[PDB]
């Protein structure tokens, strides 16, 4: 696989520019979203968790179109308040139930090294 563990400390740095083959070698969710919660990359590990067809999200908005239950302030708003201060390193667990049998997932968003996006990692609890 990718052998990084989630959660890791700097793992800001071992995806920085990781292409998508690479991050479909993850063994957990990780997706990459601009600051507005545009998808720019959605791996393997996650489709797999949610069903979803990455390059079908790619460009689409997490927040509004893929993931409405994760507006609330509980998931979003967290989002949206680390883009605004331009920092986020948070692990939370969360419950994905859009179009989906309910999954209880942990979460952890971190911004990502370089420029102004923002890494969702999901892994199964
Ligand atoms: C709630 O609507 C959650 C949906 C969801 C979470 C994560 C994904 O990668 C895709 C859909």
């Amino acid at each position: 696989m990718e052998h990084v563990a989630f959660g890791s400390e700097d793992i800001e740095n071992t995806l920085a520019k990781m292409d998508d083959g690479q991050l479909d070698g993850l063994a957990f969710g990780a997706i990459q979203l601009d600051g507005d919660g545009n998808i720019l990359q959605y791996n393997a590990a996650e489709g797999d968790i949610t069903g979803r067809d990455p390059k079908q999200v790619i460009g689409k908005n997490f927040f509004k179109d893929v993931a409405p239950c994760t507006d609330s302030p509980e998931f979003y708003g967290k989002f949206k308040e680390g883009v605004a201060s331009g920092n986020l390193n948070t692990m939370f667990e969360y419950t994905f139930d859009y179009q989906m049998t309910p999954t209880k997932v942990k979460v952890h968003m971190k911004k990502a090294l370089s420029g102004d996006s923002y890494w969702v990692f999901v892994k199964r609890v």
